[PDB]
C-alpha cells in the first residue's frame, strides 16, 4: 500500500598508463583485480595499491619484493576477511587488512616501485529515496 | 598508450500498488515483474510500455485474464530469446523480437484503466577522455 521511489547511480572512473590496469574492484571490499593488458611481462616487486575510501584513513597494500604479472594475466589481491586462499601468481592475500573497505566512494590506485600512480579505478555510488 | 573513461549506470524506480518492475534485461531479452505484497494481483489486459530513448514506443499487452500471485514473479520474454511460454511464470511476447537495447530504457507497467502504476528506468553514460 505504501508507494516507493528511488534513484541509484553507480559510476566507474578508470585511468591506465603502462601495462597494468585496475580491472575490477569489489564493492563489498573483498578484493581488487589487476590485469596486464600488454604483450609483455610486468615486474611489480614492491609496487603498492593505495585505497582511499572517502575521508577514511588511507589503506596501502605492498606487493612482495619479487612479483611478476605476466603478459595477459590477472592477479586478485584479497583482503583477509574474504576467506580466499593465497595461491600465487593469481591470488594473493593481504593478511593485515580484513577488508578493502566499503562505502560510497572507493578509490583504488596502483603505484609503481618509485611511488608514481600508474593506474586507478574509482567507484562511486549514490542513492536517493523519495520520502 | 594511456587510457581513461568514466561510465555511469543509473536506475530510477517507482512503484505504487502491489507490482513492481523488478528487473530489466539490458540485452532486451526480458522484463521481470514482482508482486511484492501478501495479496494476489489481477493484471488482465494490463500493459507494459517500453520507451527506449526516442525510438518508437513498444507496447506489450497481458492476456485478458492474468493473475500474479502474492510474492511471485512473472518474466515477459521477447520472442527473440527462445524462452518457452509457460504461464504464469514465463510469458512470451511472440510478435516482438526484442525489448530494445540502448543507453536509456524506460519500462512502465500500466493497469487496465491506463494508469502507470510502476516503472523502472535504466540509463548508461560513458565518456572517454580525448587525446
Amino acid at each position: 500500500l505504501e508507494s516507493t521511489e528511488s534513484r541509484s547511480s553507480f559510476s566507474q572512473h578508470a585511468r591506465t598508463s603502462g601495462r597494468v590496469a585496475v580491472e575490477e574492484v569489489d564493492e563489498e571490499g573483498k578484493f581488487v583485480r589487476l590485469r596486464n593488458k600488454s604483450n609483455e611481462d610486468q615486474s611489480m616487486g614492491n609496487w603498492q595499491i593505495k585505497r582511499q575510501n572517502g575521508d577514511d584513513p588511507l589503506l596501502t597494500y605492498r606487493f612482495p619484493p619479487k612479483f611478476t604479472l605476466k603478459a595477459g594475466q590477472v592477479v586478485t589481491i584479497w583482503a583477509a576477511g574474504a576467506g580466499a586462499t593465497h595461491s600465487p601468481p593469481t591470488d594473493l592475500v593481504w593478511k593485515a587488512q580484513n577488508t578493502w573497505g566499503c562505502g560510497n566512494s572507493l578509490r583504488t590506485a596502483l603505484i609503481n616501485s618509485t611511488g608514481e600512480e600508474v593506474a586507478m579505478r574509482k567507484l562511486v555510488r549514490s542513492v536517493t529515496v523519495v520520502e
